[PDB]
């Protein structure tokens, strides 16, 4: 997965995550002005899969992400910041993943984010699941 | 690959990239309102992994979509949309690539675009490919 | 999958089975003699991984195949030669698989023969299958 | 991979190679009399796929094992197992791989054993390497 942001000054920010081969765990890598370097989420969690990630600025500057693999139980788990560390989010253990998720998130009007999570599941059939800010629901995608 | 945008009145739009099990090419499924559809992109070009997609909206409100992929060839194929055609990119056929490619990108100050994309390669490294503005270049990033 | 078998002049038979990116099909691939040729099994079965095979001759001489795959459904099938044309087996849509399936099997004394399939399922676990003649039952196997 | 064989006895051995999510490495599970356990394989080679297996017994009734995956420099590696220990094989770093490797083999009248391995390599072409007492060879193999 690979996310990216621009903050105020007009510094791009990009994080990429990936499967770290030698121990099953995610990695985070961070660019933030002029070099790589290990972020927070690296080792805290094992998965199966890579990983969608999907950034959003809030109306303060504070950066938001989520990130999406597959969990060492086949369901689709999903990694949140929001200020100062890594949470496992609403999505996680809800659904069962075939591949590595796609996700793409926007902002409404009102500062409301909107998510929308794309994976296989066990019966082959490419899923949608959705979030307006209240439960995550099965979206009207069809392959 | 999964990418959105708002339009001026606050509708999203999604495009849904994804690898047909039954013919080998890259599929595009589309949200404008209030329906799925096949897009333009659907049966134009074959692949052998997923698609990393990524998009931007230029000063004149038209969408510009950059979707990543394994040619048939081993090599990273990029699909490129900006007004009303698909056609392959100047990354095309440069690179080998191993994984479904990632891609992010943002707009600076200037207008200008710049892309990141990133997949294993044939050495099992994970490589980054930059565009600036004028050129392909391997970046910096290292897990 | 590859199997391979000798007749009674000490002549090499391959049979090499794989997943078609341009029509999501099984190819069998056969060599006898002195050429590659396309078998039987060709273009006749969907699948969405590659294919696992085993074989065996009976005391007549006659080979016998057996081709397990992970079917459009996401559930294993298992594809039967015994004389002059394949057929779905008894293993078919039993259980999910996430995972290139992957086969072995003997003969006892008494002629019966035996096989083990082995396969990640839909919560992430490696499961081994098993015949010795009368159903297929999950076996003792764990990772 | 799967490989078996039959001893003197007419008991049925079975080995199981896969690549272990927890550490990168491949694990051995083996098969003799009544239970599972882990073999000497186990843990001390790295790898990015599963494995191919092929076995055969000698004239004195000593098993053979010839394992084959991707190692973490994209290429083929081949593990050997002839007595008491397992060994990096002739074809290790000759070729790319991007696929789980498939193997069989077969003993001529001579006892020369014959192997055949087959993997995608870089340019996504099917590839057979060959073996039969001197060098590694391309073979004739294709779709
Ligand atoms: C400040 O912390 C760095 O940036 C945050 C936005 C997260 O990506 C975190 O894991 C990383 O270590
Ligand atoms: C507030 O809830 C947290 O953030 C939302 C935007 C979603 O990612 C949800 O799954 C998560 O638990
Ligand atoms: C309102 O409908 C929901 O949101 C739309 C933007 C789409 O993601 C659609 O598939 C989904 O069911
Ligand atoms: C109007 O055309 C639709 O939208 C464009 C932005 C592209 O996604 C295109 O392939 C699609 O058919
Ligand atoms: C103008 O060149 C086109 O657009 C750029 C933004 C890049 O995607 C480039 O590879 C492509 O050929
Ligand atoms: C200027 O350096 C280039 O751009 C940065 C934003 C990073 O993508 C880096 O790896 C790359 O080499
Ligand atoms: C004689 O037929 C050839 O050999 C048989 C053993 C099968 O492999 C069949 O599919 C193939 O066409
Ligand atoms: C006789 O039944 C057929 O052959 C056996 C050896 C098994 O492969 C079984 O699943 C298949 O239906
Ligand atoms: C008797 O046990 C059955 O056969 C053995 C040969 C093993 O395949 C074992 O896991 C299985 O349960
Ligand atoms: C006796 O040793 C056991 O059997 C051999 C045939 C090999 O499979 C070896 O790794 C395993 O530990
Ligand atoms: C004697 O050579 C060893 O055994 C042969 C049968 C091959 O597996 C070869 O690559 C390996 O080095
Ligand atoms: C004699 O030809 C060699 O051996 C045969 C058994 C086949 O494996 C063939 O593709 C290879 O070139």
């Amino acid at each position: 997965g690979a996310t990216s942001w621009l903050d105020g000054s007009g510094q791009i920010h990009l994080r990429i995550y990936s499967l770290q081969q030698s121990n099953g765990k995610l990695l985070e890598r961070c660019w933030d002005s002029n070099k790589w370097y290990d972020g927070a989420l690296t080792n805290q969690f094992s998965a199966i899969s890579g990983a969608g990630a999907t950034s959003w600025l809030d109306s303060s500057g504070q950066i938001h992400i989520r990130v999406y693999a597959i969990g060492t139980d086949g369901k689709i788990i999903e990694l949140c910041w929001d200020k100062d560390k890594w949470y496992s989010g609403a999505l996680t253990g809800q659904f069962y993943g075939a591949s590595t998720p796609d996700a793409t998130s926007w902002l409404d009007k009102n500062g409301q984010i909107h998510i929308r999570v794309y994976a296989y599941n066990q019966d082959n059939v490419q899923k949608e699941y959705c979030w307006d800010g209240s439960k995550w629901y099965v979206g009207a995608y069809t392959e």
